[PDB]
Formats: C-alpha cells, sequence, structure tokens
C-alpha cells in the first residue's frame, strides 16, 4: 500500500502557515472543533465530510491541508488528481478504492484529493469514459464517508474551482477561498524561507521585500528564494580571491571570497579551501532584488477574477 498514494503524520503547525489566519480559523470550526468535542453535534447538525479548498496556483493549499491534520493529530492520506486521470489511469478505481481504505484503518485521518478539477474537462471516451469510472468510484467512496464512519474527512483543492464537476462540487459542502499572500504573510514567508542563512538583510528589508512582491505567491516567493540562496554558492564557485575575516574569536579561520585586489585577498579557489576554513558571503539586499526581477508574479488578474466569481456563486450555501 504505496507509490501513487502519499502516507504521513505530517508536522506542520497553524504557525508554519503564512497568514491565511482567516481560512485557518475557518478550518478549526470545519474540522479540529468537531474532533476534539465531539458529541457536540447529536442530532440533525452533524459535522463535514467534505471541504473543498479553492485559489489560485501557490497559495498554501496542500501545505494547510497538513498544518489542519497535523492540527487535528491525524494521519495524511493524499492523491494527485493529474496523475490519478493520466498517469495512472490503468489503476485509478483500485487506487481511489486503496486511498479511502486506508483512510478507514488509519482513523482519525484526512484524505487530500489535489487537483479535483483534473476529473472533468469532458469529451467522449479519453476524458468522458475511461476517466468518468474515476469521477463516480470516488463519488461511491464518498457516499461511505458521510454515511459508514466520519473519523474519515475529505479536503478537495483546486486552482480551477470553474472546471470542477458539477457533482462533484457538490459533495464538498463547506468551501473555502485561499487567496495570495497579504504584505504580512509574503514578509514572514520570506523569512521563513531563508530562516538560518547568514544574511545581513533586517526586518525591515523583509518588510520591503515583502512590499515589492505584492502580487506574488506562496510557490513564488519560494522560487525567489531558492534563486537568491544560490547567488553565496555561486560567488564561492567564482573567485580568484579569497580573505581571512575571521575575527579573534572564531575557533577555526574563516575564509571568504572577495575582490582580488583588496586587503587580505590571496588568489585562490574552493577547491583551495578546508572544510572547516570555508565562510559563504551573507545574502545581501542585491542577492534578493536580483531574483526578484527575474521572476514575475505567477498569478494575474484574470484567474483572480474567475476566483472572485466562483466565491460568489459557489462560495457558500450549497450549492
Ligand atoms: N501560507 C504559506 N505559508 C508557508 N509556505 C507557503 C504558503 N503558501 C505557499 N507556501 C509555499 O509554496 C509551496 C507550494 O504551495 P502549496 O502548499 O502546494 O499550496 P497550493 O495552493 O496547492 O500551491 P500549488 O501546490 O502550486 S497549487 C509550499 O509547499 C510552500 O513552500
Ligand atoms: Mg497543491
Amino acid at each position: 500500500l504505496s507509490s501513487a498514494i502519499l502516507s504521513e503524520k505530517p508536522n506542520v503547525k497553524w504557525e508554519d502557515v503564512a497568514g491565511l489566519e482567516g481560512a485557518k480559523e475557518a478550518l478549526k470550526e470545519a474540522v479540529i472543533l468537531p474532533v476534539k468535542f465531539p458529541h457536540l453535534f447529536k442530532g440533525n447538525r452533524k459535522p463535514t465530510s467534505g471541504i473543498l479548498l479553492y485559489g489560485p496556483p501557490g497559495t498554501g493549499k496542500s501545505y494547510l491541508a497538513k498544518a489542519v491534520a497535523t492540527e487535528a493529530n491525524s494521519t495524511f492520506f493524499s492523491v494527485s488528481s493529474s496523475d490519478l486521470v493520466s498517469k495512472w489511469m490503468g489503476e485509478s478505481e483500485k487506487l481511489v478504492k486503496q486511498l479511502f481504505a486506508m483512510a478507514r484503518e488509519n482513523k482519525p485521518s484526512i484524505i487530500f484529493i489535489d487537483q479535483v478539477d483534473a476529473l472533468t474537462g469532458t469529451r467522449g471516451e479519453g476524458e468522458s469514459e475511461a476517466s468518468r469510472r474515476i469521477k463516480t468510484e470516488l463519488l461511491v467512496q464518498m457516499n461511505g464517508v458521510g454515511n459508514d464512519s466520519q473519523g474519515v474527512l475529505v479536503l478537495g483543492a483546486t486552482n480551477i474551482p470553474w472546471q470542477l464537476d458539477s457533482a462533484i462540487r457538490r459533495r464538498f459542502e463547506r468551501r473555502i477561498y485561499i487567496p495570495l499572500p497579504d504584505l504580512a504573510a509574503r514578509t514572514t514567508m520570506f523569512e521563513i524561507n531563508v530562516g538560518d542563512t547568514p544574511c545581513v538583510l533586517t526586518k525591515e528589508d523583509y518588510r520591503t521585500l515583502g512590499a515589492m512582491t505584492e502580487g506574488y505567491s506562496g510557490s513564488d516567493i519560494a522560487v525567489v528564494v531558492k534563486d537568491a540562496l544560490m547567488q553565496p554558492i555561486r560567488k564561492i564557485q567564482s573567485a580568484t580571491h579569497f580573505k581571512d575575516v575571521s575575527t579573534e574569536d572564531d575557533e577555526t579561520r574563516k575564509l571568504t571570497p572577495c575582490s582580488p585586489g583588496d586587503d587580505g585577498a590571496i588568489e585562490m579557489s574552493w577547491t583551495d579551501i578546508e572544510a572547516d576554513e570555508l565562510k559563504e558571503p551573507d545574502l545581501t539586499i542585491k542577492d534578493f532584488l536580483k531574483a526578484i526581477k527575474s521572476t514575475r508574479p505567477t498569478v494575474n488578474e484574470d484567474d483572480l477574477l474567475k476566483q472572485e466569481q466562483f466565491t460568489r456563486d459557489f462560495g457558500q450555501e450549497g450549492n
């Protein structure tokens, strides 16, 4: 029981997820509240079996689910609809069945169907017979998740709530919107992503970098920082000259790269430096700007519109 389906006791706390305060809240009421106080839900008030998370690409939907499942001391079982409907097309019902199977045997637990939209785009046989089986098998499995037992909740995710099979949509009672990151979020994300790395920037800087990347998403900023992080490696990769900037207090001499005429520079390469005596240059403001300036926000307003529309026409109620 593996491969196409991922398992784990995930370890992501609400604090690990940047901003999304409103969504985080939503989920506590929808998920943690029933879990922790369970027979608050006697009678006609029953808990939610289906929760969809929609938003534009990169806004934390996957991460937040893990966070949910961790904040609900749960086990996380997750499938990638794309793959499921295109790369595992052979054993899709087998896999869907196995997903729900494994969930129930590991109660309490959460199922994460990513890219729920990838179960539609309908034609005649390829994506409308060879596929519709999967749509059904999932639908059937979920008749069993409002019935059978509830210690198993389905979370679904899309970046395209407007391609979500009508039938499938309705099966997710509660729907929640995961927007692009606010300045606040965007700043903590820059910090989170950089964490330990030796780095010049003060908080105000990050504040500014945040300010400078409005429109960017979670993945976007992640790309940026990843990119930014190779500056030091690249620099270390390509002097020429190194310096011994260790102070009277380092155990060992710390040889950082430097301009070639420059006080104390002696010409070498990284291949000359010993294990203990290398000193990666700190990230610089310029490092980050360079990175940002060669990234473009992945999400454009066209997307956002369709996103807001769905919020309006299906956001809440039914539907
Ligand atoms: N709110 C957040 N807090 C911390 N990291 C985030 C956040 N949002 C996005 N990220 C980062 O961006 C990565 C990709 O985002 P996901 O968590 O996959 O959410 P998503 O909305 O499903 O984005 P995808 O997968 O591109 S559609 C994450 O694994 C994190 O590295
Ligand atoms: Mg995702």
